[PDB]
């Protein structure tokens, strides 16, 4: 029916083995974080390693690659079948762009590099990690050559984490944020409307109190708990898809600052819904699943910030908070909303509010570009970081852990990854104004917990296409236009001005 | 030091891949029963199926079997290395004894027969499963021929589930039970020093109360919770080995008859300890792990019955029962002992006490042997089944559900499996008498919760050797004698007369 070409079918049967191995990995990883007694790590680690090598092997097997090149040349394929070919053609090209010994080198350098990152952080001493960063930079440039770019070295790595993304796209979006968000940010600070801190940040809670709250929210979102999804606790919130009918999320309960576990939970719901709403006809195939990190982030941010931080959502949840949190007797829905919408320039990215958040990513983009496209030395980075930080947020890191040693990303050799976060942020606001024209009383829906029509809109515009189309093609198909940072600027204004 | 020969090294390097899939399969299996949202079943299923086809493909991969064959020719291997050859050789032989087309047929009939068995049992109508039973009887005989045997066709199937076991051995242990255990049973029954029932069977409890008791006990045994083991809930209690350093067990809380959840937990702990105490130098190798179902059963029965139902255990447990179970206010520790040692002839095997238990297995042994040996029609089994019941236990099933339609085993095609349960039961008593002359104050240690020396003895004698030696050679090594049913008879006599 959907897949009827004889070659496409042969490709799909061979792919089921690859898919299967992926299902095992997802469970292995999920379990690692959620149930695995600590000493099970070693054996768990070797099993994952072995599986990773196996799947790569299968992906590059001459029979599988050849079948794909053959289908690539067929003229009678339907759009779904063409999706399969497109997706695999790209995975195969990336999977074989790096030589086997280069992959070996990157694996070895990064492992030591991260061990050195942890050392440098524990000693608030950058010199420990410095020499290893220079070796990562060098590898990042070799990597760019391997994938090959066609404009600028940094394009190759940007494309690696967000298919089709070019340095121009990122440059332009941030160019817009510097001319409009920045002054917008400075006015909100002096303005006053929203605070830089809130006492609710300090209120304590017992685990049980907040998990009831989280469970309440998910139920109202219509999360298929026990049926097609689960909620668990782990060290770091994430989402994992075992299948279209088995998507799991996790959150953590710090024991204070309850906004954290909520928005974190809603954030993951955003990702999970994308996977839950995949076209079941695509089950077991390469076109089922979110297309990119950028698009996935647009979904998590849509739910977390476009909805999770709105007054209607706050109003919708308020009675539940009051019902489970004793200290809530002293706070009104206005308190909570202000608490949910704190704007405050600070050092830690993961701590950043939605208005200052992107500038953190903007700084990483700037440095990363210079590192891969130019010839900078690791020793000069920490100071560049602090200058950009002061220039954008008006604060200068006083400790390495407050600046360049925040994230391990560069230590994992993950260069060109960061801008995907801003992509999610901007796209969230952009989708906001688009769903708004099909659902003008969007806010009323949130207040009344009538999320079905919102979820089905996301489903028909984004989720259902899985990976049939690359990110840019997918976005134009959903809203008829390219990504544009202007929408985010409007959202912040409308939000705080 | 353990693995030195080049060929064995090559065999092990390749086996890690196979080992890795088993690790994955174990996680998928465990998760399916413990956490998986019900609708995840379809995708988990094809994932498991694809993996089994994979592991089976690697076990018979040309370059692998070849190496195993070469290793089999060598003459200077040490016991550990010879063990790797023996185990792998057995697997490979069984893996290719059946033609791919005979596996389909077997798989087709099986599910079809299991489905019919399902309804036939629900409706107490044997005629619906009868024809399927005849077909299975035919597959069993055909399996036998493919596998080979020297004495009787049944040896082939018996050896299929327990390396080295032969009809002659099973018949020998059952003759002892028929001639000595039988009159002991009748004497125990006619005397009634132990009841056929106890009010503690109807007392209700809430899961929280019993999970505490279960944990307290496991803690007392020194169960490495959070470190190298876990305890969770599932439909049927079971033990799963992810790795030497990650062994998990499950139990169920019926909600009443608290003896069930306790003995179930200890039962699985018996299996867990065995795996937990494997020689870490064998990690990732075919020689790590319990050698056979039968030996594994001896370990669960050892803790469950030898320790679990002893009076020393009841005394140790008594105070924990008094504090977590309000209804215990009306019972003395004797009551608990009596409750734990109920003896009564019943129709259902899974509910049989330790004395009448082996008789349920004995009758299945008799019918299975005649089935695979002579020309029996499925239509004659029900009545043969009931006569045995009446002969051995003095009761006769009234409905098909209370008789031959009891378990799925035959529907699934598991012929030659049942006797392993008896081996486990007999072996546990044999080890009991042996551990007592090394640890004369064995009982006193149970009462005081000093299990380390007991576990250490178990480690030195059985666990440590993994699959290095076949079941029988292993026992000869550890106990200096062969499987002898006389010990169980003695144990029952010592316990109840």
């Amino acid at each position: 029916e959907v897949f009827q070409n004889e070659t496409i079918k042969q490709i799909l049967a061979k792919y089921r083995r690859i898919w299967a191995i992926g299902h095992a990995q997802s469970v292995l990883g999920w379990d690692l974080e959620v149930n695995m007694p600590k000493e099970g790590i070693l054996e768990r680690s070797v099993a994952q390693g072995e599986l990773s090598v196996l799947s790569h092997e299968l992906l590059l097997h001459p029979e599988f690659v050849n079948l794909v090149e053959k289908a690539k040349g067929l003229e009678n394929l339907n759009e779904y079948e063409r999706g399969i070919v497109r997706v695999l053609d790209r995975s195969i090209r990336i999977a074989r762009a790096f030589p086997p010994e280069f992959i070996r080198e990157v694996s070895e350098t990064t492992s030591l590099a991260t061990k050195a990152w942890e050392e440098a952080k524990a000693k608030d001493d950058f010199s420990k990690f410095e020499p290893w960063l220079d070796k990562i930079i060098s590898l990042a440039k070799r990597a760019a050559e391997y994938l090959g770019y066609e404009e600028e070295p940094y394009d190759a790595l940007l494309d690696l984490y967000e298919e089709g993304l070019r340095t121009r796209d990122v440059e332009k979006m941030f160019e817009v944020l510097e001319k409009k968000l920045k002054p917008l940010l400075d006015k909100i600070l002096e303005e006053g409307k929203v605070p830089r801190e809130h006492p609710l940040e300090k209120e304590k809670y017992e685990r049980e109190w907040m998990e009831r709250v989280n469970l309440w929210i998910l139920q109202k979102f219509g999360f298929p708990l026990g049926t097609r999804a689960r909620l668990d606790v782990s060290a770091h919130p994430f989402t994992t898809e075992f299948g279209i009918r088995d998507v799991r999320i996790t959150t953590r309960y710090e024991g204070y600052d309850f906004r954290r576990t909520i928005l974190s939970t809603v954030h993951e719901f955003g990702h999970a819904l994308y996977e839950l709403q995949q076209d079941e006809r695509f089950m077991f195939t390469p076109i089922a699943g979110g297309v990119s990190l950028g698009i996935h982030e647009s979904q998590s941010r849509f739910w977390e910030n476009i909805i999770g931080r709105s007054k209607e959502f706050v109003e919708l949840i308020y009675p539940v908070l009051k019902e489970n949190l004793p200290f809530m007797s002293n706070y009104t829905p206005e308190d909570v909303y202000l608490y949910f919408n704190i704007v405050r320039p600070d050092f830690i990215r993961t701590e950043a509010d939605v208005v200052t958040y992107n500038f953190h990513i903007l700084l990483r983009f700037k440095l990363e570009r210079l590192m891969v496209s130019e010839e900078i030395k690791a020793k000069d980075l920490p100071e560049m970081w602090n200058d950009e930080m002061e220039r954008l947020l008006g604060i200068r890191p006083r400790k390495y852990s407050e600046g360049i040693l925040q994230d391990i990303h560069w230590a994992h050799g993950s260069i060109g990854y960061f801008p995907t976060y801003t992509i999610g942020t901007l796209l969230s606001a952009q989708l906001y104004y688009h769903i708004k024209k099909d659902i003008p009383d969007f806010e009323e829906k949130v207040a009344k917990a009538e999320f079905d029509p919102i979820k089905a809109w996301l489903r028909e515009k984004i989720h259902r296409w899985g990976s049939i189309y690359p990110p840019k093609e997918l976005l134009k198909k959903a809203i008829g236009e390219d990504m544009d940072a202007e929408y985010f600027v409007r959202w912040v204004k409308e939000k705080y001005l």
